[PDB]
């Protein structure tokens, strides 16, 4: 009568995914890809040569988990007990089981989540250390790293254990390290009240994201729509497959058998690169910017010279453009549908610049002919999206995504363990080699 | 000296090499489409193993030689770089003037370079009040991570980033963090070792014209001179281990962290925790373990067929030889050999069993693990002699064996992210696939 618990579930699927690794591992030899030049000196740009199993980048349709669509999983995905939005931890239910959870599991495991949330006291002793100018995301790292101390994967691979083996630590610690960041990411966001926020206890039948506003400052029934959006969004920023720095650092130190407190860790480190992670914060300072020229009574016609004139001075409209999608990216669909049942949020100036330039910014790119796939991507409304709900302060941004990738990434680590991954190690040339 | 002629400090002398790089980056970057390799389904899910697919500049593995730095062997550089004050082995500093410029310096170039790393070996407050924090069964190696992360505090290319600076000018700022790491690593080390005396340890004055690993060596309660042969050891040591090609996970940690814009410090705290994985990083420990266990079973004075029995034996069981073994290099590592003209010339170290039993199976191993024919490549690789070494000298907590490493593996991938930085070198974002995309 009880439903399999995630552990369960998981180890059910963990057979066939060993069956499939067996028969791709017999075409070794198949050869699927050159080797450039370009591919060297460029980051390893378009190389096809890792494995993410839980998230496949499609061209047209966007991001898909085990197949599904955005819009699928919006459907499919269990919700909160209130609320309209899919649940971060039945996200994670799927990229790991590839397997809808029922609502009753996804409850069972949030009130896993609630329970495991807690920390060591050298913790909270840790992060009082730090400055208070300390940048949030070198605090976000250093704690989860410093959460090596509770790993049971180090210990149980220091005592001796089984290859076949090396998922279940992986897994404990990687649920152990779900509980708990959302609890480290509060205390980066509430330097004063490490004691308090340090040791709360989290209401149980709550799930993941709620309890993470709670921690926040931002619980009650008040801000019930800000946790609809806090679900919504720490779901949409799961996973996004491998090649990203956060999910590759993770599967990279990973690979070594370090820990997933220590793997995650790097991940974040890589996270807290400005090149790409600053990009929901370019997109709010532009749109406030755009804002303040145009003013609050604006016109499509003001939207378009507004982008026109942008573009002619040699300046980029943020969050549009990507490599190989063709399409509005869906996660930035889900954020407009998640809006549109809101009329406070349609009323804010701010957000209908978003919508208006979203309508209008694709056609003006593609007429100016610079930018390639001129669409929207999802850093085109999270961070007003967020500014709309009091959440104003953009450099931790960033510390609400580290808190989202924490799951595609560790699935991964996961599977990485199940099916016995080596380390991690190209062979590297220097530029003398090449010529 | 401040004339007409005045010898160039490390910033200048890199500063003069940078253009001759880009005009060769140049030069490559017109050969782009040129195919190179083959991706196969091997490389997918080995991890890469065999894929020719980065960049490293200062250091490539010679299937004959060994890794070379810049061209140059591990005797030329022994014969070449600069040596400290006392004693007879090349430095760490001079190593990184190597790989960081392709160029050898003279001996006061190093001395200045030494003299900036000392005076710059201070440590925050906040870093000393984190290290107390930790308790006091953290493993070193999530220590030392740690505390590395946490002088980005200090980060001049954080800063300089956000503030506004130009592409062209990435490298100053990662160069001036990266000699700022250097010179607060041996010292953040030195707390991890000694957990009890942080406040002593943490704000102890340095000696401005003593070199690196000398001071390094005094951080950890092992300064004066009475240890002056483990300071040329630790010399070496560091010297040696200071970069290995891209490929390695620290190394390639470092870069891919580096490769988003994280600082120096970020990026090696990255390269540090993936250091931290038991899996490859504890090949001094085991074989240091592996050789006392030998001496402990076949004694102090035994026959070269007492040796050969043993190791017919572990291998019978299913057991290997560590430190043996390469898939590329054909020779006895040459910084095994290094550390083994070391202890050459220092008779108590030629005296001691565990390194004659050490120079005994790198004499009788190859042959027996060849015969055996499981082992490609079966000569002594550079963690064969290192371990062994550092017990004569009473360095006999073999955990703290990486931390040492971790010091020493910061000089190669730091030259690495001031060489990205130089040349605009994108972010490291390869492409995934799952296994059913593979199955088709």
């Amino acid at each position: 009568t009880a439903e399999p618990d995630l552990k369960t579930a998981l180890k059910a699927v963990i057979p066939a995914k060993r069956e499939l690794f067996k028969q791709v591992k017999e075409r070794s030899d198949e050869v699927i890809g050159e080797v450039k030049v370009a591919n060297v000196i460029g980051g390893m740009r378009g190389l096809k040569s890792m494995l993410w199993e839980g998230s496949v980048l499609d061209p047209e349709e966007g991001i898909r988990f085990h197949g599904k669509t955005i819009k699928d999983c919006q459907k499919e995905l269990p919700k909160g007990t209130s609320g309209t939005e899919m649940l971060p931890e039945a996200m994670f239910w799927l990229l790991l089981t590839g397997q809808v959870p029922s609502t009753n599991q996804v409850r069972a495991f949030s009130r896993e989540l609630a329970e495991q949330s807690h920390l060591p006291q050298h913790i909270l002793d840790l992060i009082k250390s730090f400055p208070r100018s300390m940048h949030p995301m070198t605090q976000l790292s250093i704690a989860v790293a410093a959460l090596n101390t509770e790993s049971k994967f180090a210990k149980a691979y220091e005592k001796g254990l089984s290859k076949a083996d090396y998922w279940e630590p992986t897994f404990d610690d990687s649920i152990s390290l779900l509980a708990k960041i959302p609890r480290v990411a509060a205390l980066v966001f509430r330097p004063d009240e490490v004691d308090q926020v340090g040791t709360q206890a989290l209401d149980a039948s709550q799930d993941w994201s709620y309890n993470f506003a709670e921690l926040l400052g931002k619980g009650g029934k008040e801000n019930q729509d800000f946790h609809d959006l806090l679900r919504l969004y720490l779901a949409l920023h799961g996973d996004h497959e491998g090649g990203n720095v956060s999910a590759h650092a993770t599967h990279l130190v990973g690979s070594a058998l370090s820990d997933p407190f220590l793997s995650y860790s790097a991940g974040l480190l890589g996270l807290a690169g400005p090149l790409h992670a600053l990009a929901a914060q370019e997109v709010l300072r532009w749109i406030l910017a755009m804002q303040d020229k145009i003013g609050t009574k604006f016109t499509d016609d003001d939207v378009r010279n507004y982008l026109w004139d942008t573009l002619k001075s040699g300046r980029v409209v943020p969050g549009y453009g990507h490599g190989v999608l063709r399409k509005p990216d869906p996660r930035f669909q889900a954020l407009m549908d998640f809006a549109a049942t809101r009329p406070d949020v349609l009323a804010n100036p701010v957000f209908q610049l978003v919508k208006k330039n979203s309508e209008i910014a694709p056609a003006v790119l593609t007429e100016h002919g610079k930018t390639k796939n001129p669409h929207p991507n999802v850093d085109a409304a999270s961070g007003v999206l967020f500014y709309h709900y009091g959440f104003q302060q953009p450099l931790y941004y960033t510390v609400t995504f580290g808190v989202s990738r924490a799951l595609g990434p560790l699935v991964q680590l996961i599977w990485d363990r199940a099916l016995g991954l080596p380390i991690e190690r190209p062979k590297s040339i220097n530029l003398l080699g090449l010529k």
